[PDB]
DNA sequence: GGTAGATCCAGAC
DNA sequence: CTGGACTA
């Protein structure tokens, strides 16, 4: 999921769980477990705990519990549901929290790829993988002046310049796509290279590809399908390591 | 320090 | 071969 997936997940789930206790907590696939670094001890610390908000940060969720904080990610094909103790496990269910109302939170992910990590409330946000988190691309903290700031000082490409996590949260591979394509700006141009005209087209971009989201595609996923405005075939390459997708002719 | 490469997974290829 | 976010 994306992130506005992922704030859709918050909202829808949050009400699903607030104020259920954790009774215990099982573990399927321990890698999932990234801190603390013992399975056994993720588990341990959780159980006794109510749930009493969830947040999201980039793509993170962040549930708060009494004490702690339970920071996950659900990564390309991770997925929450909340159901009855009861029932059988869906394939693929690798972490569940079980409440004392015999209810269930199960975590899904077919990839594995997910990541759980658990601090005491207030250390959460300065340690990993919060700490060093760029700003929300919808909040007055992403800005042009900061967006600038970061392209001027590097030799990467813009495209991978937007992949970074510390440069603004959250913001992923389609978005990025997408949002090059409407700013009219080719992913593969040195970030350094943009003028102050073209930084504030991107950010304006950004802000409106993904903030739409959270309320159709022209390049992700188009490769050798006529671009939408102006007919030329869309063509896919490797940018930042990652499938690249732009109009040769809108994008300069 | 900056930046690329290293890496986990399993399904599609 | 592919994706997001420690090591060298
Ligand atoms: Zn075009």
């Amino acid at each position: 999921p994306q992130l506005p997936e992922v704030e859709t997940i918050r909202r829808t789930l949050l009400p699903l769980i607030v104020g259920k206790t954790i009774e215990d907590v099982r573990i399927f696939w321990p890698n999932i477990i990234r801190h603390p670094r013992d399975s056994e001890a993720f588990a341990a610390r959780m159980i006794g705990q109510t749930v009493r908000g969830l947040e999201r940060r980039g793509k993170f969720l962040k549930f708060l519990l009494d004490r702690d904080a339970l920071i996950s990610h659900l990564r390309m094909e991770g997925r929450y549901a909340v159901a009855s103790a009861l029932e059988p496990l869906e394939p693929h269910t690798h972490v569940v929290f079980c409440f004392t109302d015999g209810s269930e939170l199960r975590y899904r992910d077919v990839r594995k790829f997910g990541t759980m990590h658990v601090y005491a409330k207030e250390e959460a946000d300065r340690r990993p993988p919060l700490a060093e988190l760029g700003p929300e691309p919808l909040s007055p903290a992403f800005s042009p002046a900061v967006l600038a700031e970061r392209a001027v000082k590097t030799k990467r490409s813009v495209k991978a310049l937007l992949l970074d996590c510390t440069v603004v949260a959250g913001f992923g591979n389609i978005y990025v796509d997408e949002s090059l394509f409407r700013a009219g700006i080719l992913p593969g141009r040195p970030a350094a290279s943009l003028s102050s005209k073209e930084i504030e087209r991107l950010h304006e971009e950004m802000v409106a590809t993904i903030g739409e989201a959270v309320m159709h595609l022209y390049v992700y996923g188009r490769q050798g399908n006529p671009c939408k405005r102006c007919g030329t075939p869309i063509e896919k390459t490797v940018v930042a390591g990652r499938g690249t997708h732009y109009c040769p002719r809108c994008q300069r």
